[PDB]
């Protein structure tokens, strides 16, 4: 209740992003840092971000690891039943056909499981939903199973 009647609104079409970066994280020992760090504090250059928002590509890239991996974390497939001797640069070139690959975590199982575990993920949901519709067929000589990584709580 409370509308009145449902209308049709056309969505416009827009350009997927074409891009692949990140940013990988090492844990160790911290050192004494001797350089500036993107930390933000009390400063009059809250007017920066006039500059920054064009520079987010580089400075507020860590960003994109944080808010829009909600998106990316949510666009992956998880790869299954892979090829022993499969090599993730083979797998997420090959899915690629389908659906772009921005990162893909390859992991060797070692407790008597087919080895090649790993999940590919994009900021695009065409990219993803071309993957998730046509890509177990053939790896390596291999068949593997494919699941969307739809990553959410179980509600």
């Amino acid at each position: 209740m409370g509308s009145s009647h449902h209308h049709h609104h056309h969505s416009s079409g827009l350009v997927p992003r074409g891009s692949h970066m990140g940013s990988d994280l090492e844990d160790m020992k911290k050192r004494l840092k001797e350089i500036e760090e993107e930390a933000g504090a009390l400063r009059e250059m809250q007017a920066k971000v006039e500059k920054e928002m064009g520079a987010v590509q580089d400075s507020s890239s860590t960003s994109a690891t944080q808010a829009e991996k909600e998106e990316v974390d949510s666009r992956s497939i998880y790869v299954g039943n892979v090829d022993y001797a499969c090599t993730p640069e083979e797998v997420q070139q090959h899915f690629q056909s389908c659906g772009t690959v921005n990162r893909v975590t390859i992991l060797t199982d070692k407790f008597g499981q087919p080895k090649g575990f790993a999940y590919v993920e994009f900021v695009e949901i065409d990219a993803v939903q071309n993957a998730l519709l046509l890509n177990e067929t053939e790896l390596h000589g291999r068949q593997l199973k494919v699941s969307a990584k739809r990553t959410n709580i179980p509600g």
